[PDB]
């Protein structure tokens, strides 16, 4: 799994 | 811009 | 902005 | 899991 | 900026 | 920019 | 696991 | 496993 955010 | 995560 | 958690 | 926020 | 942490 | 971790 | 913030 | 953050 993964999670990304923009920043 | 964005947000993302496996579930 | 975002605020993302798993559940 | 995790738990993401802007700042 | 951000915050991050896995769970 | 960005944040991405592993999940 | 990890815990990452911005500063 | 990896965490990224840009800075």
């Amino acid at each position: 799994g993964y999670v990304l955010g923009s920043a």
